[PDB]
């Protein structure tokens, strides 16, 4: 499995590390797949690069 | 957060549903994010559409 | 014998493969026919492509 | 599930009725589906209506 | 189907959520029923509001 | 736990017997409760005794 996760930029290396591990375990667990086959890509979203409903996420929320 | 997960085709609706849930909870847990903000897209990979080391995954396993 | 089986989508490769095997054995057994002559085609039915009583199956379930 | 089974003509009512029952049970069993959702259609193939390898089946048998 | 489940209070949101899901699936499965049509009400029982044998349950387990 | 399940009418004994068992196990499983403590009441709804949206269910949708 290959997960690409889009997240708003603003987080700790530690927190992102936790995301990677937690997600990888959830994938491996629920697909009954080896952990080794699980790859996670995290793609950070700059403050003005993500929109919800045509507004900026930063603005509305 | 928006996770797109690429997986090999061949799984029950039940198992995919559990992937979605488990992954969503891992994301919302580790980012301290509302669940409501978590979106998961599952993109299935046909047997002949995913290669590992230049050779088909079904093959290479 | 050639069986075409229409089933609702949503099942594991494993389960469909069991269906194929089980059905094949039931045909061969009951017709006293060689297994080799038994062919099975599964045709999956998308969640809006199968109706019971004019309503979607998804909605009545049976 | 809806199975349509194509078989060569020439069989007893009994034997076909066993086919229907056996197949139905194999489907219900392997899909973990209610028996009562299982429908089987048997379509018989006349002696000159089924070909294997471009030659009539009656002639080549399998 | 409409299930109202009476349970003793004292359990995680997480855990009640899983009750709802599991029970819904058991109903839909065993009645061959659309899930959509399954509705579950959890009503909670305060420690002094549930009696077994004229005794408080709290007490008698 | 005590579930009361409202269901339409018109089913097997066998099917209702499965419902009871399936549900009971889902409750016991998800609450980590003893089976023995699980009670299920099933209440059947006559053809003209259940309404969805003010019409009869027999008739919706
Ligand atoms: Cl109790």
């Amino acid at each position: 499995p290959i997960a690409q996760i889009h997240i708003r930029e603003g987080r700790s290396d530690e927190q992102k590390e936790t995301l990677i591990r937690e997600v990888s375990e959830a994938i491996s667990r629920s697909l009954d797949a080896p952990l080794t086959s699980v790859r996670v890509i995290i793609t950070e979203m700059a403050k003005g690069h993500f929109g919800i409903g045509g507004e900026l996420a930063s603005k509305v929320r």
